[PDB]
């Protein structure tokens, strides 16, 4: 097929188009970008006196372990303690060993900072060490460090010490410990709480980042970042819904909550977490506040809605108030950040087209009282497009498909016939999930997509160049989810996935990294692909160094050739270039095999005129010089 490029450009592409969309699914906060080592480190929003208040915790030797909700609990906030009893007649290590989030890989190249709250319920005359440290599975010790603790402690008191392994371990089989002496300890109890191991994090921010997650979201180039979700915002009730006042300040003041998605988020990745995240990559925020509706079908009347606006007026004013002027804005200066950070985006809800009813009056009020509030930012309706008509008119849509791969390619030209009027429209979830159209949320067995494959990649990226040719209206498109934990999956497929030690980057996440690295600001109209055809393409250009970027889906079978023709412009390089993802239809990458598909970089001879053949299931990115 012959591609005539056009020399002038038809529109500028926002610097917004392409982003990532995050939630805690899938063990992606808690157990992934968020550092934090141990599982289950506080106790929190779990029953006491039960085997799942223990989850992840194991006694050493002959140690008796309860979770208690502690007649003095260390804070308000973590109300529950893990009893830790020696029994009468014992000798050597004693105590108790965290799992971690499936493992716990341990590096002699990194520093851990263990801490954790303890006191003596009752005063004893105890003398002796108090060690932590990271042991295998098996029982031998890499890292050590302790600390004299006396039976007179009643008070509760924080131990911070650092760990030094000098062995790596061969796997991530590794276990969190603390032990006492048990001939030293025969007879004693002690409560424990708030515990936390760290490794070095991104850019050594405290409470921060796992580094090689955090490097490789920054890898793909994203100009966004959408949060905190996603359902996981919702809450099943009113009283479980995510409060941003809940995940700041000081980790004892962090109640946690149950999310959407079966485990209890520690909420240890709070609001001024992903804010310092957002400032260290050079992303911006399309921050999410709840709208009155929670995922057991409840929508809160309309004269029932007023705190929720003032706590929505609130966690904005955190992010972007000035500290003389609201608490929350004072706040944010008090834990180390007094300018304001960047937000131009506010999503109102999340999938509002199951709760349509009350929507229109939810939309309303908060709204109204927000953009009075807060005049310049932009805020975002998940209902529909349409339907309901909203008031105030929405100025942005978000729009959410999960399909099969073919539907993609299928759905190129989703947004060349809408009508330009003043609308913009967030893609702020999309991906190809199933081979099966009748059944997209099933199982394996029924052509669900364990992790992306070349066929999911390929049309996928079909669909983004029709989001780049429509990038007048359309602003912003981030793959969902963004983040998988191989041992705590709740969908598939994931953009990335990991274990506690080693991260997958998909065929899908190339797809995303190529477009979004290889993304000009001057759209250059070309040739149309064939409306429902395999083969797609989207040209753009970086104005201030004519570098130009032709990216070539093809989602089909069979290679097909292209012929280039940029006869219209002044100059074009005599070189390129190439930058391919191919391999078979149904290959992935796994955890078995987690560099089976990878890009190839070569240089090509181009010009005015030049011929590229896409294979079979392939994305394609080409890099001229044009004027
Ligand atoms: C920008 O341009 C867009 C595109 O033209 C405008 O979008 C239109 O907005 C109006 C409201 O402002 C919508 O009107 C409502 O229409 C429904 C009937 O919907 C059905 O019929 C439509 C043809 O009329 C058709 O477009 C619809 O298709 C959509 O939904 C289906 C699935 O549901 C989907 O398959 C399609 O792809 C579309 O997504 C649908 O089949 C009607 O019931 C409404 O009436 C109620 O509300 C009005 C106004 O308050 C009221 O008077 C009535 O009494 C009643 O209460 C209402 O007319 C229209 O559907 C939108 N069109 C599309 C394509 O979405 C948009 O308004 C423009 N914005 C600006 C800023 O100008
Ligand atoms: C995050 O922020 C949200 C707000 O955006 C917080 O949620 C709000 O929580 C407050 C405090 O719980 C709650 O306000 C109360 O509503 C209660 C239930 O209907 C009222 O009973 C209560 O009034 C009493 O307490 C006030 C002080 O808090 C008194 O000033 C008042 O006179 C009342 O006093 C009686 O009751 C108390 C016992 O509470 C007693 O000490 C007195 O002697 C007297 O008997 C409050 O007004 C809001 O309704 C919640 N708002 C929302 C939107 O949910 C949330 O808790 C924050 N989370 C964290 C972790 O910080
Ligand atoms: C045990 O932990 C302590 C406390 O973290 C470590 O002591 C710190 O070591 C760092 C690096 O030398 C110093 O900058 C801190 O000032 C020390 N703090 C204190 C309070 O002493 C100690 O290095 C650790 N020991 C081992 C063997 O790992
Ligand atoms: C976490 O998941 C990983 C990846 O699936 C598991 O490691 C695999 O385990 C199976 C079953 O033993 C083996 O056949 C594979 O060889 C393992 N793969 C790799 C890449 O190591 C791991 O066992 C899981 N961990 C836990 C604690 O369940
Ligand atoms: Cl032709
Ligand atoms: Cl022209
Ligand atoms: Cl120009
Ligand atoms: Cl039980
Ligand atoms: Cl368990
Ligand atoms: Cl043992
Ligand atoms: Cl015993
Ligand atoms: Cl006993
Ligand atoms: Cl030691
Ligand atoms: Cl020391
Ligand atoms: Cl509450
Ligand atoms: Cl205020
Ligand atoms: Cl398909
Ligand atoms: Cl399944
Ligand atoms: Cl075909
Ligand atoms: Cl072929
Ligand atoms: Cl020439």
């Amino acid at each position: 097929v012959t591609v005539t490029v056009n020399k002038n450009p038809s529109h500028t592409v926002p610097s917004t188009l392409y982003g990532l969309m995050f939630e805690d699914i899938n063990h992606s906060g808690d157990g992934g970008l968020y550092a934090e080592l141990l599982q289950n480190r506080a106790f929190q929003q779990v029953t006491p006196n039960t085997a799942a208040a223990l989850a992840a915790w194991h006694p050493i030797s002959n140690a008796k372990l309860a979770v208690i909700q502690d007649p003095s609990p260390v804070s308000n906030a973590l109300p529950n303690s893990l009893q830790f009893s020696v029994p009468s007649g014992s000798s050597g290590r004693v105590g108790f060993t965290n799992e971690g989030f499936w493992g716990i890989k341990v590096d002699s190249t990194w520093t851990y900072k263990a801490s954790l709250f303890f006191r003596f319920p009752t005063s004893s005359s105890f003398s002796g060490a108090l060690t932590v440290g990271l042991q295998t599975n098996a029982g031998r010790v890499l890292a050590q460090n302790s600390t004299q603790i006396r039976g007179t402690t009643t008070k509760w008191t924080q131990i911070n010490l650092e760990l030094h392994p000098t062995a790596s371990a061969p796997d991530v089989s590794n276990s969190f410990f603390v032990t006492i002496d048990g001939a030293a300890g025969a007879g004693q109890t002690i409560n424990f709480a708030m515990f936390s191991l760290f490794p070095p994090t991104f850019k050594n921010r405290p409470n921060g980042l796992r580094a090689d997650i955090a490097e490789t979201l920054a890898e793909m180039g994203p100009s966004f970042f959408r949060f905190p979700g996603g359902n996981n915002l919702e809450g099943q009730t009113t009283a479980t819904r995510w409060q941003w006042n809940a995940t700041v300040g000081s980790l004892l003041d962090r109640p946690g909550r149950v999310g959407d998605w079966g485990y209890v988020n520690t909420d240890g990745l709070g609001l001024l977490e992903y804010l310092q995240f957002f400032e260290d990559t050079g992303m911006e925020p399309i921050m999410a506040v709840w709208a009155g509706y929670s995922l057991g079908g409840t929508s809160l009347a309309e004269n029932q809605l007023a705190p929720y606006i003032q706590q929505a007026i609130d966690q904005i004013n955190f992010v972007i108030g000035d500290p003389a002027k609201s608490a929350p804005a004072a706040l944010r200066a008090s834990l180390g950040h007094p300018e304001p950070f960047t937000l131009r985006f506010v999503e109102v809800g999340n999938e509002d087209f199951f709760a349509a009813g009350s929507y229109p009056y939810r939309w309303h009020d908060f709204v109204t009282a927000l953009q009075a509030q807060f005049p310049q930012i932009r805020f975002i309706a998940t209902t529909n497009a349409w339907n309901p008509v909203l008031s105030p008119v929405p100025q942005s849509y978000d729009v959410h498909v999960y399909q099969t791969p073919t539907w993609f390619y299928q759905n190129a030209f989703y947004y060349d016939g809408f009508q330009r009027n003043g609308t913009t429209y967030f893609e702020g979830e999309y991906a190809a999930i199933s081979t099966n159209a009748n059944d997209l949320f099933g199982t394996v067995a029924d052509g669900r997509l364990a992790f992306p494959t070349v066929q999911s990649a390929t049309g996928e990226a079909a669909f983004m160049t029709g989001l780049e040719r429509n990038s007048d209206i359309v602003f912003a498109a981030s793959y969902a989810p963004l983040l998988q934990h191989v041992n705590s999956t709740q969908w598939t497929p994931d953009l990335v996935s990991y274990d506690a030690g080693s991260v997958i980057k998909s065929t899908s996440f190339f797809a995303q990294k190529l477009f979004a690295l290889n993304k000009g600001d001057q759209y250059l109209p070309s040739t149309l692909p064939t409306n429902g055809g395999t083969l797609h393409w989207s040209i753009t250009r970086a104005s201030s160094s004519g570098k130009t970027f032709i990216k070539i889906a093809n989602a089909g079978s069979s290679a097909q050739s292209l012929t280039f023709q940029l006869t219209q412009f002044n100059s074009v390089s005599s070189t390129g270039t190439l930058q391919v993802l191919t391999g078979p239809e149904t290959a992935s990458n796994t955890p078995e095999a987690p560099q089976a598909i990878v890009p190839k970089t070569s240089t090509i001879g181009t010009g005015k005129t030049f011929t590229y053949n896409a294979p079979a299931f392939s994305v394609s990115v080409i890099t001229v010089t044009t004027n």
